[PDB]
């Protein structure tokens, strides 16, 4: 597709069986995501944005589908005010910049 | 031009003059850049990032170039950790992302 940014550019993705709205987020190194559970092994992590820092959980390889598009990566879990789908899974699924 | 996200989407933007680093940043509503000097009277705005809020100043009607694409719209100036081109400005230099 090809997403406008008049307003936010939200979509559904598909992870741990749950449906989520997250941003697709260009300024993200990481997708963060708000509490949940995921499977496997984890580390903890502190990511930095605007407003400093916080603690969240760092899972990797994880299954992800976002717009019918498979992929698989790492997803951060913790106090984020919004839902994120950062670059290490927007090259996954192709998404670039255009103008 | 196309810009994949393999790495940070880093491009260089000229404002009052003056060549800067930014990024393009698709998950941010509006443009924020590190503090600087620009012209005028500004109002006063709270913006939400990650980490909780930041209080920056509001200057309208600012010309920048952003990968030599003229603009001219709002810019932000507070303690940002990186220059960010926001949707306001993406906008108007007809960015969109595909995929
Ligand atoms: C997270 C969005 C809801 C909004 N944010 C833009 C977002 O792309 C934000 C931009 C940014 C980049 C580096 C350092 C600080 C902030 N990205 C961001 O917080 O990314 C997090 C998760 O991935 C990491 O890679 C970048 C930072 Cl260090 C971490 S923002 O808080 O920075 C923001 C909010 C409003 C405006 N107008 C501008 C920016
Ligand atoms: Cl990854
Ligand atoms: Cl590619
Ligand atoms: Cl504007």
């Amino acid at each position: 597709p090809q997403i406008t940014l008049w307003q936010r550019p939200l979509v559904t993705i598909k992870i741990g069986g749950q449906l989520k709205e997250a941003l697709l987020d260009t300024g993200a190194d990481d997708t963060v995501l708000e509490e949940m559970s995921l499977p496997g092994r984890w580390k903890p992590k502190m990511i930095g944005g605007i407003g400093g820092f916080i603690k969240v959980r760092q899972y990797d390889q994880i299954p992800i589908e976002i717009c019918g598009h498979k992929a698989i990566g790492t997803v951060l879990v913790g106090p984020t005010p919004t839902n994120v789908i950062g670059r290490n899974l927007l090259t996954q699924i192709g998404c670039t910049l255009n103008f």
